[PDB]
């Protein structure tokens, strides 16, 4: 009906009431807000942890249970975050070991989009990032490429905005989920170098910058 | 001649004065103690940071400079260590991307043995482990398999002693350098499960236990 619910299964959220294009996916156990905006056979919702808005098919209403404990965002210091980056990296490596392909809106796994993998990996330690690559760029602390260290985000796109993101490892290497056209159609490792393979070179030429995660997302007031 | 020197190049240390079998390798910049024990065309040494003993060819004396500043071990709290584990894991991932094969005594890269990869990975952030897998088992804090988290060590062997080690990632996965016979002939990722492939199963059946790195190695008095 209306108000705060928790997901009993992984739910697809679409970017319109027609449910033709996946916007994000809400993992089991996440909290979401159900609005009174019903249209077509869907209802407008937003996810509590990242404020992500979208449309949920009314057929997924049976997978919503009313929340009895409201979502309250946890606060992380920079040092707490640093301690958890090993787990974030490990998440991406475990993900790379599963059969996977690049899926726009892919967020619950095994099939991710670039920013979905970043969100899923940080959320595996309880750290919330916004969902889209351009939002992740705005949310992190910009750093120079020289300053990159394991667990930082690397951003790519045009001079206009970030449209791709990966997770830095070491000495130029980063892990990312990349598309079928220019990339690997799934999770893989590339290098920020002109000495890389063709894929690495396609991305390196689009490199925009780098960001450090210094806090977890706090939802907007409401 | 005698006393503490620093390496100007990566040096091979052997397990006998005949220099037929590699014991470890000393990365350029490490400190070593040269004893008065000359035999054949080699001298007995030990490395300062891990106390590891071996034989250095007399022909490598030109790559030894006298130390004017003696090696003194740094102290790391558990917390400082935890903050560095992301870099440790990243090191192993970077190593996996280079052409490599399994090499007993392999410590400087690209070719590692199991415990040498561990040592090299932790040393890349300044944390010293002892060199051999059984020593690493004795040096770490034993934990249960259930308690494994990213950056812990997984030990394998007989009921008598650990002969193999890997670095835990997440959800049963771990990264290790493994031999040509039973393993991958180099760095790769396996799972602590019977649902794994054939290599995973062979190691899983030899699982001994797990350890957490809670301090950096302090050499013997001395």
């Amino acid at each position: 009906k209306l108000g705060e619910y928790q997901c009993l299964a992984d739910l697809n959220l679409f970017d319109s009431p027609e449910c033709t294009r996946l916007a994000t996916q809400s993992a089991s156990g996440r909290h979401l807000w159900v609005t009174s905006n019903h249209q077509n056979l869907a209802v407008e919702v937003y996810l509590c942890e990242d404020d992500y808005p979208g449309w949920l098919s009314l057929s997924d209403f049976d997978s919503l249970q009313p929340a009895t404990v409201p979502y309250q965002a946890a606060t992380f210091s920079e040092s707490e975050i640093k301690k958890l980056l090993a787990e974030v990296i490990a998440f991406t490596q475990k993900a790379m070991q599963q059969s996977n392909y690049y899926l726009w809106g892919g967020t619950v796994g095994p099939n991710y989009d670039c920013s979905g993998l970043m969100q899923a990996a940080f959320a595996s330690v309880g750290i919330w990032l916004p969902r889209d690559a351009y939002q992740q760029e705005g949310f992190t602390q910009p750093i120079t490429i020289a300053e990159l260290v394991a667990g930082d985000l690397v951003f790519f796109g045009t001079s206009q905005k970030a449209t791709h993101v990966g997770l830095y490892l070491a000495d130029g290497y980063y892990i990312h989920s990349s598309g079928k056209d220019q990339g690997r159609d799934g999770i893989g490792i590339d290098i920020l170098s002109e000495q890389g393979d063709a894929v690495s070179l396609s991305y390196y030429q689009q490199l925009r910058g780098a960001g450090r995660v210094f806090k977890s997302y706090e939802p907007q007031r409401r």
